Order: C-alpha cells, then sequence, then structure tokens
C-alpha cells in the first residue's frame, strides 16, 4: 500500500518500481529503523560530554537527572538549541556565500554574475541606510555585500537583517527581552558554547537563547532572498508545471538539486546554449527540472519544471530517465550516490563542504561559472547516450503550477485594485470577512508522514475557510504537486470569499481568471518574503506582528531549519502549528514555554498537532483570536 | 568502596560524609544511569532531523543505514564534527570575553582593568605584526583587541591566532591540506552547517572540517592566554597549596570556579580589602580558594590555593565550610545548585549566558567589577555567619604545590643555564638521554574513571623513564593533589636522569633544589603556553612538530573541550592519547582515519587507550619512535 507512504500517485509508481527492482528508498529505511529510540524521540538524551550517553526515563524510577546533575528541562532546552544553531548556520551559510558571490560580481572577478535587479539593490541599499546617490551601482553592491558579512559578527549596530526588516514596534518588544542577535555567527556559537557541558543550566535562560538564534536564522533567510534577487531578478508571476511527468525521456534530463541557485541558475542559462550539442548526441535538448528548494528558485526566476521534494526525491532517479542530478547543499538523501549506480544517474556535488562518498565531484568557482555549468552537461550528455535504446518509466503525472510571487509581485498584483494603497484591498477584505486570514506553510516533508497529507488537509480546510493560503519551501511543493497553484482549481478549492477576491485580482491583472489557490512565495529562504509582506500590513496597519491573523504551519517539518523557521516565527509574533513531535515532549516544562508562556514574551507560541484535521481547527481558532482581537467579526 | 570512585582520600572521606547524609553525588547518578546506551556510546546515532532519532546496529542486523542514507561513517564524523565545535565555541567565547574586557580597560570604561604585563602586550603586537614604535600602550592594546575580534570572522587574513603562532614549515603543511581556518566562528558555523541533514556525507571531507575547526580551538585558546596575560601577568613561578584541607573552619571560604577568571581576578584583591569586614562578623578572613581552571587562573598568577577539580567538585560543599562557590561557566556541573540547599552553600552565577536555576545570578560587568565582587563577598560573610556553630568536616588533607610554569617562565629558568640560547639545555638533555622527551598532560576527569587513576598510573611510568611532564587543566589538578607539584618528591618519582635536570635547573634558579616532578602550565587554554613551547622547540632545531618527542594525554576527558584539544594536538603534529572511549568505535574507517592515516595529513594521530599502563607503554613506544627519527638513542 504505496498510498500509506505518499499521497502523490507519481510517487507511488516510483515505489512500486523500486520495490520490484530491489532498490531501498527512504521509506525502507525507517522501517528498518521501528521502533525508534524514546528517549531521543521525547528529547530525554544527551551526548555533549564523554560521560555520556545520558538519558532521563519520562516516566518511572531512575535515571530521572544526567551524570553532572542536568535536568529534563536543560537537556530538552539544550538539544532544541542547538537544533536552532544548526538550522541558522545553514540558511546564513548560503546567505554568506551569496554575499561574497555579490562581492565576487562586482569586483570584475566573475562576470557570469552581475546586478540583475538594480531596483532591488537601491531598495536594499535604502533600508540598511547605505548613500546611493551619486555612487555606482557596483559601489553600493559593494557596500551592501560589505554589509551582508559584517551582520556575522559583532560591530557597533546589532544585526541589521533583523533590525531593518522588523517593525520598530516589534524590534523594540524583541530587545526589551534581549533577543535581538549580536551577530549571526556570535549567536551560533555562543549557543554551542552555552549548551556545552557544564554551562547555562536554566530552562528559561536556554530558550531565550535560542529564541534570539532563531532570528539570527531569520537574518540569514531575509539576507540570502535579498542577495539572490539582486544577483539573479526578484520573482514575478510565471506559468510551469510539476511532478515526476516533467521529465522528458527523450531529453537529457538533468536535475538541481539543494538549496543555493549559486551554479544551478548559470546551469539553466548554459543548458540553452548546448541544445545543439545535446541534438548531436541524439537528445531533443536539454531539460533542466528541480528539486528541492534550488529546483524553487529557479521555478520562481525562470519557470524551470519542479520534479519532486524533499522526502520522494529519490523517485526521480527511479524513473531511468535521470541523466543528472546536480548538487549544492541542504537536504539531499547521500543515498542518492549510491542508487544513481543503480539507475544510470550522474551525481556531482559542486560544493566545498558539501561532498558525498561516490559521488563526482565538480570544484565549482564562481570565476569558472561557465566552464564548470559545460563540463557538468557534458556529463549528463554523456550519461543520456548510455541510455539509449533503454525503456524508462516516467509517470505520466504533471500538474500546472502558477508560481513566483515575491511580496513585490503580491503588492503589484493588488495594485491593479488600488494603485497608491496596494495593501489596503487586502486588508479590507479581511475586515469584510472575504478573507479570515493568512496561513503561510513551510518546512519540509518527514517520512513519519505519508508524503504531504498534511499540507494538503490543512489547506483544504483553510481554504474552505476562505484563509489565504501562501507556501514556500516543500509545503509548496506539497500544494503544488496536488493543483493547489492550479487557477482551474480555484472553485473546487476556495470559499466564496476567497473565490471573489482571487478573481477580483486576477482579473485586474488581465488573467481573466483568478489568481491561483495558494501562493508560491519561494524557497526556504524566502519565507522572508513572508516576513516582509507580514511586517508590510503591520506597518500599515500601525499594530505589532501578534495582532494580525496570520498564522504559520511547518505541517511535515524535518530539517533543522524548519525547527530554526518555527523558532523565528514564534518569535516575530506567530502562532505557528508544527505537525512532527520535535524532542521536547521529555520536558513539560519546556512544553509549556514553547506552546504557552512565550505568547506573553513575543506573543507568538507554537501549535504542536500531529493530526492534520485538528490542527487544521487549532490554526482556525488562532486566527479568529486574532480577528477578535482586531474587533473583526469571524 | 570509595577508592574505586577517587584516588583521593579527601575526596573519598567526602564521599562517605554525601553517602551518611543522603546527598546524592555524580557517582551516584553515574550508577543509576548504567547501563548506557551502546548506540550512543559507540557514535551509532544520529538527531540531526526530525526523522530520527536514527541508530545503526554496530554489529548484526538492521538497522544498518539512517534513514536519509546516511552511513556510520558518515554520522560518527558528523557527531564528532560537531563536539569539535561545542569545544571551540567555549574556548573562543572565553577569549572573544577577554578580548572585550581589554578593549574596555583602555577605553577607559572600566578602570579594575588594566595592562598588567606590558612586555606580554608588545610581543604579541610584535607577533601580530602591529605597530609599537611611538605608539601608546593603550593605542597598541586596542589594536591587539581588534585583532582579536577579526579572528572571528572571515578577512583578508586567515586566523592569525593559527598562522602567527605555529612554525611557517607548519602552516604550510596545514595550508596544503585546507585546514587553516579563515574565522573562528566561521569554522564553528561551518561545521553546524555541514553536519546537518542533507550536506555533507564522506568521513574524509567531514573530519578535514574537523581538524580544521580545530585548529579554530587552538586560536581561542592562544587568545585567551595571551589576552588573560595581558590582563592579569603572565604566571611565574609560585608556591601554594592543594586539596580539601585548604579549606579554613574560622574562615570565609569562598571557591571561585568556571574558566573566565575576569571577575574571579578582582576578586582575590576584593577579598583582601575585605579583611576587617570579615573580621567583625567573627571570621579570620576571606579565604579564596580554586576550582577548576578559575582556581588554575588564580593558583598560577597569585598563588590562590586549590581546593579540588572536575568530577569531585561537589565535595567541597559537602565538607559544610564551603560558605560561597562563585561561578562564571564551563565545566560546573549544575547539581551544585540543588547540593547548596544541603550544604549551606551560596551558589552564584555571574555570566549572563550561563545560568543555573536555584542559584543567585549577579549581574556581573565590568565597569561595577569592585562593586559587584564586594555584593558577592557580602553574601558569602552573611552565610558564613549562618554556620555560626555548626560543625564542619574538612578532610586535613593537602599538598604542596609549585606551579606557574608559563613559556616565559621555563624559558627563563632554562636561561639560568645558558643566558643567550635558554632552550639549549633543554635540547642538550633530549639528546643526551636526560629527558627522553615530553608528555603533556591535559584535560579532565571523568566518572567513568576512578578519579586521577589514569594521570597518575601513567605520569608515574613516564617520569621514571625520564619523561619531562608537563601538565594543565585538571590533568595538572590530578597531579598537583597527588604530590606531583611537590619538589621534595622528585628523588621517589623520577628517574636519574630527568632528576639530574631538574635539579641542574633549579639549582641554578637558587633553589637549593629541584624544579618540581610536573610543571604546571595553567589552564586549558594554556595548553596554548604547550604550544608556544613546542612550536620555540622545533623553530630552534629547524624542524616540525612531527619531528620532535613530544605526546599528548587527555588521559580522563570528558568535555567537548577536551575533544577539540586532543583534535588540535593531532592536527598540529602531535601523538595524542585519549584514555576515554570517543564515540567513535561504531565506524572503523573513521577510527583508522584518526589513529592512523592523519599521521599522513598532519603528522600526529590519536592513541586511544582505556588502560593506563599500556597506555603509558604506547606512549613511550610514540616518544622513542621520534626520537629514532632524529637519530637519537632510545
Ligand atoms: S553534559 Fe551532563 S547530561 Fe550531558 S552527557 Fe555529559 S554528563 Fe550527561
Ligand atoms: S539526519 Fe539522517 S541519520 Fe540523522 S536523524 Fe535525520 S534521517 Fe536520521
Ligand atoms: S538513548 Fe536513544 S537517542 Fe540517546
Ligand atoms: S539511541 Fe541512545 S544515544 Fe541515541
Ligand atoms: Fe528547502
Ligand atoms: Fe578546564
Amino acid at each position: 500500500r504505496q498510498n500509506l507512504k505518499s499521497t502523490d500517485r507519481a510517487v507511488q509508481q516510483m515505489l512500486d518500481k523500486a520495490k520490484r527492482e530491489g532498490i531501498q528508498t527512504v521509506w525502507d529505511r525507517y522501517e528498518a529503523m521501528k521502533p525508534q529510540c524514546g528517549f531521543g524521540e521525547t528529547g530525554l538524551c544527551c551526548r555533549h560530554c564523554l560521560q555520556g550517553p545520558c538519558r532521563i526515563n519520562p516516566f518511572g524510577d531512575e535515571p530521572k537527572v544526567g551524570i553532572c546533575g542536568a535536568t529534563a528541562e536543560v537537556i530538552v532546552a539544550r538539544g532544541l538549541d542547538r537544533s536552532i544553531a544548526a538550522g541558522a548556520a545553514g540558511h546564513s551559510g548560503h546567505a554568506k556565500h551569496l554575499a561574497h558571490t555579490l562581492k565576487k560580481a562586482v569586483q570584475g572577478k566573475a562576470a557570469s554574475y552581475m546586478i540583475k535587479d538594480r531596483t532591488k539593490l537601491h531598495s536594499i541599499a535604502k533600508r540598511l541606510g547605505i548613500p546611493t546617490e551619486g555612487q555606482k551601482d557596483e559601489d553600493i553592491a559593494l557596500e551592501v555585500a560589505k554589509a551582508a558579512l559584517a551582520d556575522f559578527h559583532e560591530k557597533d549596530t546589532p544585526v541589521l537583517w533583523v533590525t531593518t526588516v522588523l517593525p520598530p514596534s516589534r524590534v523594540k518588544v524583541l530587545s526589551a527581552h534581549g533577543l535581538i542577535p549580536a551577530g549571526i555567527d556570535h549567536e551560533i556559537a555562543e549557543i554551542m558554547h552555552r549548551t556545552s557541558m557544564g554551562c547555562d543550566a536554566d530552562a528559561q535562560n536556554l530558550l531565550l537563547g535560542g529564541l534570539r538564534c532563531s532570528l539570527a536564522d531569520l537574518a540569514g533567510c531575509y539576507m540570502g532572498t535579498d542577495l539572490a534577487d539582486i544577483l539573479f531578478g526578484t520573482p514575478a508571476p510565471v506559468v510551469t508545471e510539476s511532478n515526476l511527468g516533467v521529465l522528458k525521456a527523450d531529453a537529457v534530463n538533468v536535475a538541481v538539486h539543494g538549496h543555493n541557485p549559486v551554479l544551478s541558475d548559470i546551469i539553466v542559462s548554459v543548458s540553452k546554449e548546448m541544445e545543439n550539442e545535446a541534438r548531436a548526441a541524439g537528445a531533443t535538448g536539454i531539460n533542466v527540472v528541480g528539486i528541492c528548494c534550488t529546483g524553487n528558485e529557479v521555478l520562481m526566476r525562470h519557470g524551470i519544471p519542479a520534479c519532486t521534494h524533499s522526502v520522494s526525491q529519490e523517485m526521480a532517479m527511479i524513473t531511468g530517465a535521470l541523466d543528472a542530478m546536480i548538487l549544492d547543499y541542504q537536504c539531499i538523501q547521500p543515498s542518492v550516490a549510491t542508487i544513481a549506480e543503480c539507475t544510470g544517474t550522474t551525481v556531482i556535488t559542486t560544493m566545498e563542504m558539501s561532498k558525498i562518498t561516490g559521488a563526482t565531484h565538480v570544484n565549482f568557482a564562481e570565476e569558472a561559472a561557465v566552464e564548470n555549468a559545460k563540463q557538468i552537461l557534458r556529463l549528463a550528455i554523456d550519461t543520456f547516450k548510455r541510455r539509449k535504446g533503454k525503456p524508462v518509466e516516467i509517470p505520466n503525472i504533471k500538474t500546472k503550477v502558477v508560481a513566483g510571487f515575491s511580496t513585490e509581485a503580491i503588492i503589484n498584483a493588488l495594485s491593479k485594485l488600488n494603485a497608491n494603497d496596494p495593501l489596503k484591498p487586502l486588508i479590507d477584505n479581511v475586515v469584510n470577512g472575504n478573507i479570515r486570514g493568512v496561513c503561510l506553510f513551510a518546512g519540509c516533508n518527514n517520512v513519519k508522514v505519508p508524503q504531504d497529507q498534511n499540507f494538503t488537509t490543512i489547506a483544504r480546510k483553510l481554504l474552505k475557510q476562505n484563509v489565504l493560503v501562501v507556501a514556500t519551501g516543500c509545503g509548496a511543493g506539497a500544494l503544488m504537486r496536488h493543483g493547489f497553484m492550479d487557477p482551474a482549481n480555484v472553485d473546487e478549492l476556495c470559499g466564496d470569499g476567497l473565490k471573489a477576491v482571487l478573481t477580483a485580482i486576477g482579473e485586474a491583472n488581465g488573467l481573466g481568471g483568478p489568481l491561483p489557490p495558494v501562493l508560491h512565495m519561494g524557497s526556504c529562504v524566502d519565507n522572508s518574503r513572508a516576513v516582509a509582506l507580514v511586517a508590510a500590513l503591520a506597518n500599515r496597519l500601525g499594530v505589532d506582528l501578534d495582532r494580525l491573523p496570520v498564522v504559520a504551519s511547518a505541517a511535515e517539518a524535518m530539517h533543522e531549519k524548519a525547527v530554526a523557521i518555527g523558532t523565528w516565527a514564534v518569535t516575530i509574533g506567530l502562532p505557528t502549528h508544527i505537525g512532527v513531535l520535535p524532542p521536547i515532549t521529555g520536558s513539560l516544562p519546556v512544553t509549556q514555554i514553547l506552546t504557552s508562556s512565550v505568547k506573553d514574551i513575543t506573543g507568538g507560541y507554537f501549535i504542536v498537532e500531529l493530526d492534520p484535521e485538528t490542527a487544521a481547527d487549532k490554526l482556525l481558532a488562532a486566527i479568529n483570536e486574532r480577528r477578535a482581537g482586531l474587533g473583526l467579526p469571524w
């Protein structure tokens, strides 16, 4: 019963093929892991020193406390903090790499890169306080890249990619609680110090540190989006397709997979130059397709079709038609390197700090980006040739996807209804009930949850209740692969009020039809775009974020990055659902802080709920409580 | 049988008292934890994402691989890397705090702090390339503090507290392998990124990253020593005492405990100002005593007696005479906060990122250091008053300790035998066999090992074989508490050749007697002093460190900091014993890299050996192999 594993029919088809071919998948490796350790599941395990491992029984008799005296409270809080720091390290490492890419570009060191979005560059410079009048664009961009790098360490200002992106009233609440990061890598290191043995051992103190480090993660996300938009262009609405049926047996199929699109944006453009070289090898052309967030990035900017997402990533290879899988970093199952030998896929790593035994490595360098891309595409072409005459099994399953809803694009779309107060039509429709509130779906799939089931179950209920739904990362992937980004499905999925608004906006944008049921706001760092939108609404209304009818749902969360995002969503003031258990239930006091008393600090709070129908009800109640707090009917 | 728990008779006496009083200790919490998890012991557990916890059976059947595909190799290497990063975060967080203290001092912002060692300041400035001629000391010190802070992030130079402290030939070997850190907090964050799910998945690549992050840890250690010496003075030989008998029933007993002595150095001086206030409360005075490395710091600089060390720290409180325990951060068992209620000790935290539930917090600030110290000592005095009339049980057990052997002091002592080539007498005696080689004992005690048993067993065998033994941290604590820093024990402990050299040096220093059997080089960051000595010998000889007959032994290792130190000892070229199992044995390939093939990268290697007699033999063989490589008899 492949339906217990994934709700995606293309994935189910490939699961049957993998089974008959004897290829182990993530779902088989999960089954082999059961029953999983209950100490780890509940957070009641510590390996922070060589006196361990230590554990605490959730209930019963000894052990009741760690060897050094660490309580369940401390152990749970320390483990959570390290997960936040690791997520911050990934989003901010991505951003740091792009800051170096921009600096190289404008110093003349890598002419394949350039300022593509001059408007974004100037706006970011203005937001940071960097002078633009009289200045060359290359100098403004050097100052922006220098400011980005400076936010990684202590200096005479706090992290500007926090303080300049949230409203002053929110910054004031956070500063009063000591939560504004001093430097991104500074906070990561401070977490690792304070959570090491014999240091911080007070749950409230530890968790305040975690909230602060989650804002370091937010800064990394926002910095990453900003810099990628400068370098590669700010997304605007685009139409494409998703799911495995976007692979083409007669083409060279090249997946771009990971998070940082610094090379894969170049691969997109070079692949078109090599169409005749591909034709000489017997292919129709080079068919670049996306996996995970590198896929989101090229989908949002170029309409490159999305093949698949996190938990089901191996299934692209099982088709037999995936000639190359070009990897950067984050969320890549290392199984891909062994599956590649079974499927004939060439798996290629490109980042120095993310290699996989058995995968060919290309030493990507911005200065050589075009030549690296051609070397990689030539390996893919050679791989296509080797599968001449071999049948493939591409499920003939795909959806239509309208995407590219950056915050700038959303504002522009709304401006067609109110040119000089673009947010007002959205607010008007929240007030009159046509839009009940806003829900951001974010984060990953998780093998513990039948793939996409929580995202689609929750989304369906919210849409019928007139919630405006936006999505990023694998949440966007889940929704796109089930038709939620096809405007043809508005009548079926949306309540009458939401349908009326999506139709009014779409008709004013010349579409003869509505916006899609769900707005794709991009990759995981692009959760920062949702922050920009919500902060803009807060500023337009003169209220803080914790008064707005806006929630988030990491409905199938997996990565440390998703824990970090959920933690800053709480910290900026949002009710934040998580649909998998984080390792917290072994401490009632920590659980109570994260789900209840943090409301008194930041206004936000976690909603931990594994049943998706129940989670939908709790998210609706959170939205409605915010409506009532504003004096609105609900 | 308290002898199974600690070889320290004072500790055994307090273990009997704790047992009859019903006070749980670290040894009782260890017993309650048995049997410990074998997945964690071997390294074959991963909790890096919410699909976990994952584990791998060391032997047998499934599970054989993590859910995402991570092999045993990857899981073990990732866990080790995070431990190195956490150790780097602690030593370097200490150093960063002292850099801010120095900056405050010379900016006029905290007049309790000052440049005490102007010679050290000028030498550090010269080593870094900072101009001194014509410059005010306060300006030279601002530039030194700015350079210290700059080494935490990327810039146009690598980490100077690596590249300027090792010989050029060693820097060249490390650079050729990509091992020179770009920035301290940069590397910490990169480790956390690369070890997060779906990133680096090649054991060799992961472990190269770990070696590089271990050099970030070395930079933090060296920076910490440098800055503490500027601010507080470079140690010189001093005579004091150790063990619980240094507590005095008729005095206010105040322990300073942690690692960063920024406040506790001030407490030492203020305590003497308050002698009449203590007398008015019925005490003879204020008796400051050391625990762990804050204790090492004040012992090395001021001869403050050391009460106890890591694993036995609770036993100071069990005496009933410990009126206050003043905490900074690292290596503090959080049990102290609950034991304090049973024993009448006031436990006081002082650092913002290291609090303990149930302990009073004082918001220490450099600008208020004297007033904070008086507030703290007044709480201690009030606590002493509350124990008027209550019997105490201080074991009447102490040793004589000669300490204060900074590298500068060792060079000065040797200079009495050769004024203008001070290292030559040491080298001469290595060549003629009076000194077989050098062994650094470093790192902690660990509840799994009867306290001090490995340190003293190994040291005894090495000393009889004419090894010059130096020690830091809890290694120094172990050795001092068993008489190894009392020159009266040279005849008993030392081989004839070593005795002859220790006597010759001592007699030339006017002592009428030898140097002590073991030279105390200070706190854990002061392992950097041993690097300075070994690098100076390498430079004098014109060879790299991996040719020298010098080894290290973390004989009872515990903290992530000790894993980091052991890892940079290997990276700089030393055979490095560890006497507890780190979580590596679940991967033979990783074990083989760390104990064998790393020799081909850096020249150093781990020696994992839990039996101390066997470890002594293996350390001797390592020393002797180095002698033979130099053409020397052995
Ligand atoms: S830090 Fe404490 S709880 Fe954690 S492993 Fe070490 S002794 Fe156990
Ligand atoms: S990172 Fe891989 S091995 Fe680790 S918990 Fe997640 S699925 Fe398991
Ligand atoms: S005891 Fe299983 S996660 Fe540690
Ligand atoms: S299974 Fe015990 S340490 Fe994770
Ligand atoms: Fe993503
Ligand atoms: Fe120490």
